């Protein structure tokens, strides 16, 4: 286990989200669709990606609550249709303002906060407790493994060591 | 794909690593094994975890590239044994000083950046390009899926939008 309890997970979600969404404060609406060569996504596409995926994970849990046997990311799109799914995210939130996208993403992140609260320690942290989690596990590229063993723990274990320093180095 | 290209991946690896490893600069060696109730790991255990996993990913790649069989995660502990694996990491590496751990992890992160530089875009970002990557996916809990759809992209797409602003709002 890498998060110790649901409180720690919730705090990391909240704090990473705040750092992320704060960056869009200074972006003019007229530039929401501005694409540069150095970065693949526009500000609008950047936010739309988060709105799309956070909507889906909430849907999975909802559908599973209903007894639905959920193996697909969505209505329509395969686990091999992700490039097309991201495309779908972009048009669904196309011509939405940064302000509007931010409002919706805020709502989703809170819903996720509530989902964590409403989940016992067990269904959050033990295997085979949601069939959508099992199913979604059913192909990973090299770059995902690199991220999962560098960027991801370098973030979460940095939070851990800072908490250790708070208590130990006083 | 979430990362624009391999340089964007390498940048997030190096940036997140620098943030992480900087936290250990003011931890006295004498307190490296000090355990407290509020965090699950000591500073040496925290480092040892990273040393263990970064060593493994480098080993899987090296071994596969010379035509050897690769047993993931190890040839002794398989995937139902990650608690045992982490505990092996700690016996192997946590006895080392913070300075020694930091030297090894520095070297591993350097090697991972070099590995990324040396890989084609296809090998990094397409499925079924490494046997070790396919082998590693053949059970994830709910909390992992929550992290992967909030904390992880909130970090990665924050790096995107910060880069975007540096070019677009100069």
């Amino acid at each position: 286990r890498t998060y110790s309890d649901k409180n720690e997970l919730k705090e990391e979600v909240l704090k990473s989200y705040k750092k992320y969404i704060a960056e869009f404060n200074d972006i003019p609406e007229k530039l929401k669709d501005l694409r540069i060569d150095e970065v693949d996504r526009t500000p609008a596409e950047n936010l739309a990606y988060q709105v799309g995926w956070t909507t889906l994970i909430l849907k999975w849990e909802s559908d599973e609550q209903s007894g639905l046997e959920v193996k697909t990311p969505t209505e329509t799109f395969k686990w091999n249709q992700l490039g097309e799914l991201y495309q779908h995210f972009t048009e669904t939130y196309a011509s939405l303002t940064i302000k509007e996208l931010t409002a919706q993403l805020n709502d989703n992140v809170d819903a996720i906060g509530n989902m964590i609260d409403s989940m016992s320690d067990e269904v959050l942290f033990k295997p085979h407790m949601r069939n959508w989690a099992d199913s979604a596990t059913k192909v990973w590229e090299v770059y995902k493994f690199i991220h999962i063993n560098t960027v991801a723990p370098f973030g979460t274990f940095r939070t851990k060591i800072r908490k250790w320093k708070k208590v130990a180095l006083k």
